[PDB]
């Protein structure tokens, strides 16, 4: 994702921001996470 | 994860930051991001 993007796991409430953007997708509790 | 905890993916280099904890463990690039 980009760097300053949020993501949020829908299952569990984990909210993450990005710092340092790479192109792998961030995954939570078997799902993808969302982007805020 | 818990708040202010910084995750790296060592295979893309991404690098999040928790803002609300969840307890999901955050995966990137199929394998557990590990905590900085
Ligand atoms: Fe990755
Ligand atoms: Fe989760």
């Amino acid at each position: 994702a980009n760097e300053g993007d949020v993501y949020k796991c829908e299952l569990c409430g984990q909210v993450v921001k990005v710092l340092e953007e790479g192109g792998g997708t961030l995954v939570c509790c078997g799902e993808d996470m969302v982007k805020q």
